[PDB]
């Protein structure tokens, strides 16, 4: 097992285990990311890599690790990486489609309903004593959230994770509008799925779901001009990441009525703290948890275990990011 | 519109104004339970009475109403009322059925899906700053949670809610089990859904869904016994009515692990306060909302009035609940 490999951060321990007959593997133990310092000195001698979100895995880095020849990231989404200065030097990068869908978008709906039926702001009123204090047991009025069943949802992104949430509005007998760069008709067949154009999108949807990569294209792609677009009554859910979003214009919308609230998973800056959208009551948000079921970050760290392995035996990592390194160099250490 | 009628409580003005125009109609004001001093007093004259489940609509109540012939209840369930003693004095009771079906289905996934994920902790987490505070952004084991997609759910009451409970859990691929009295083959059918023996459904689900009505036999249907049976990794959502669950075994199945978490909507006591179960992190609890979305309440508001209008017409009532009272008298003042 001659193959080093350092992992950025404690993945499940089966992902480990399986590297352990393969390759010599050390892995960061502290739960805050790795400082740089650090890292720069770690990927000294390492041929591997399984990094985090989290981690910026510029140029300084594939620099400082002389014979690095794969970059398998832990997450579908690879942004955080360089692709384009790795696929120069030779260096393949992987990532974890499929295994964390599922978790995704199970999440996702959790956003879509917790938004719309008020269950944060709820729990809150009885776990703190409230609801007991105010001596009310049921009223009328009280709590009215927003029907789902029916409704109309836009997907932004009919990608893997966009086709798994119009999988479950489907079962919320849903119409199903979505917004993507492709249109592929079997996709929308089996789905059900209807193409409309952005403002379209935004004009008649009661919620609108984020599921895009983050891209030069993607970055703020919800400004305050598309905010307006949106029905007074929707809701935006953002399962995505942080920067598809304009904050400010978010914040904005949010306490002027333009939208009815939004249920967010991701920010623009990881860990994040505003108080202006904190305090409001029409937000729902969770620390970046979308992946976080016990299936999908299992299946990840094996799908992690997977590439890197295959890469030692001279094949093409199943979930290789730039294909067009296959050119640049072969598989191998 | 001689007909006098009082209402409880301020349902949503669509109701009201249906009944403005062929009734004499009285509404409580305030947002607390009328006081059953004040409510005596108030029925003396009233032909129609339209009450909500927080009231106790017994025999003391029919007696102090020399004219009251038809109770119209502003929610599905009635174990509020003393059906018996009404369809004795020849009293029509009817209640809103299947116009809050998917606002209560739409909650109880809410739920399912909020233990199951820890949204409520999570946002705790971000909202309270402590996220930020840490200085974790993303971490592989935080905040891991349950997989929903794929899962085996069992439905313990199949009927108007519980079947819409398992059109949404076929929208995540679920595999539907389910406890009932009947079984409907057109039903099992439509939903492929199976049934099983309580002990059967206790012992593989995943995730346990109560929507029953509260009666003698599904008093504390959920006891310590039934609560062992359960997996440790099995979620229990509440939708139906509080006592059906006794809520001491469910702490204590909690603390001890018995299972891991719990959604609760309804409680055995409203409002309600619990130090114990409300320090727990693996329980979401919200004030009986399942109805609360602008359709549903204005839906039942609107069934109301079809219920008093039709029974002045001297029609029976579309959703007369007990039908036996149709011999007792016939419908009219
Ligand atoms: N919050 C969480 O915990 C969590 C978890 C997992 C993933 N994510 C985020 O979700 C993203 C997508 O995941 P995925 O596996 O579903 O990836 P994916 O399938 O590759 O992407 C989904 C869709 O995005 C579309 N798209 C890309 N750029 C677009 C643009 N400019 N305009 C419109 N549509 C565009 C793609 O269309 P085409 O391919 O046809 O160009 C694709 O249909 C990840 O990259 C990550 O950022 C978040
Ligand atoms: N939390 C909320 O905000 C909210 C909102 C609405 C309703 N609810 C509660 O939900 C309840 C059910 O609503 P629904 O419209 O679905 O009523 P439903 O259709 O009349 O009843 C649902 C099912 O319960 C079954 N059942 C009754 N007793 C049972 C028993 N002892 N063992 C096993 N199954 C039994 C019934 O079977 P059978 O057909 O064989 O009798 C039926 O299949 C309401 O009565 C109310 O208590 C709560």
């Amino acid at each position: 097992m001659k193959p080093k490999v350092f992992i950025t951060r404690e993945i499940p321990e089966v992902g480990i285990k399986m590297l352990e007959d393969e390759f010599e593997v050390e892995v960061w133990g502290d739960e805050k990311e790795i400082p740089r310092e650090i890292l720069l000195k770690k990927v000294k001698e390492v041929d591997a890599l399984v990094t985090m979100l989290s981690e910026r895995i510029d140029k300084e880095v594939f620099e400082n690790a002389p014979k690095l020849r794969i970059v398998a990231n832990y997450a579908v989404g690879y942004d955080n990486i360089d692709i384009e200065e790795a696929t120069k030097r030779g260096i393949y990068v992987t990532n974890t489609p499929d295994v964390l869908t599922d978790a995704t978008a199970d999440l996702a709906f959790a956003l879509l309903l917790a938004t719309a039926r008020h269950v944060v702001k709820g729990d809150r009123f009885v776990r703190s004593g409230e609801w007991k204090k105010r001596g009310v047991a049921w009223h009328p009025k009280w709590f009215l959230g927003y029907d789902v069943y029916g409704k109309t949802i836009g997907i932004i992104g009919l990608g893997r994770i966009g086709q798994a949430i119009a999988k479950r509005a489907k079962g919320f007998n849903m119409r199903i509008l979505y917004y993507s760069r492709t249109r592929k008709e079997e996709v929308e067949r089996e789905l059900n799925a209807e193409f409309k154009p952005l403002e379209d999108l935004l004009r008649e949807s009661d919620f609108v779901v984020l599921a895009v990569p983050l891209t030069r294209e993607t970055y703020h792609l919800i400004n305050e001009e598309r905010l307006k677009l949106m029905k007074k009554t929707a809701i935006l859910i953002n399962i995505a990441r942080g920067k598809v979003v304009d904050t400010n214009a978010l914040v904005k919308a949010l306490k002027e009525g333009w939208i009815a609230g939004a249920g967010l998973d991701v920010f623009e800056e990881e860990p994040y703290y505003n108080e202006e959208l904190f305090k409001l009551d029409n937000v729902v948000l969770t620390p970046h948890i979308g992946s976080a079921s016990f299936g999908a970050r299992e299946g990840m760290a094996e799908l992690v275990a997977k590439n890197l392995i295959a890469f030692k035996r001279g094949e093409i990592p199943p979930t290789l990011v730039n294909r067009e390194v296959i050119k640049i160099r072969k598989p191998g250490f």
